[PDB]
């Protein structure tokens, strides 16, 4: 969904904000640009619905998520739009479902780290799919997607959207 209208620091008058209309978490960043994520309502935790302020540790991620995604295939506007999902998606999306039947599996498990550059491989085409590590488990990550769009098991998804992902279907970039 992304920026509108087409900069970008973090300061102190950043506000989350879940709007009913568009039915999506938002960030204000407070000098005319709003932020749509990608996640509805039936995707984000209670916290969602009360307002808050953008903080210290809001800023720390995204100047770190930031950093790790310069370097990405991605515009201006998608590096900012995927930073901005992953801290959408820490801090307000439930937990979520572990997939890997349509990725290739390693065997082995790497274990990622948050703000890892990360692929999968689709079982049928081997088409390589380009991801963000957001968050890391024992077993699985979840992950936004890094590319700006893939189709999977028949369904479309677009830069930013989730996925958790069990660790044996993952491989550095």
């Amino acid at each position: 969904s992304g920026l509108v209208p087409r900069r970008i620091k973090p300061d102190d008058n950043w506000r989350w904000y879940y709007d009913e209309e568009h039915d999506r978490m938002m960030l204000d960043l407070a000098n005319g640009m709003l932020f749509r994520s990608r996640f509805a309502r039936k995707m984000l935790t209670p916290d969602a619905f009360s307002p808050a302020g953008f903080c210290v540790d809001d800023a720390a991620l995204y100047f770190s998520f930031e950093e790790k995604c310069r370097d990405f295939n991605l515009s201006k506007e998608q590096k900012a739009e995927l930073v901005l999902n992953a801290l959408v998606a820490i801090r307000y999306l439930k937990p979520q479902m572990p997939k890997s039947w349509h990725f290739v599996s390693h065997g082995e498990m790497w274990v990622p780290m948050p703000g890892d550059a990360a692929c999968v491989w689709l079982s049928d085409t081997h088409e390589q799919v380009n991801l963000l590590v957001v968050e890391s488990g024992e077993n699985a990550a979840l992950c936004l997607l890094a590319q700006p769009c893939v189709v999977i098991a028949g369904r479309a998804m677009q830069l930013g959207d989730a996925i958790k992902i069990m660790n044996d279907r993952l491989k550095p970039q």
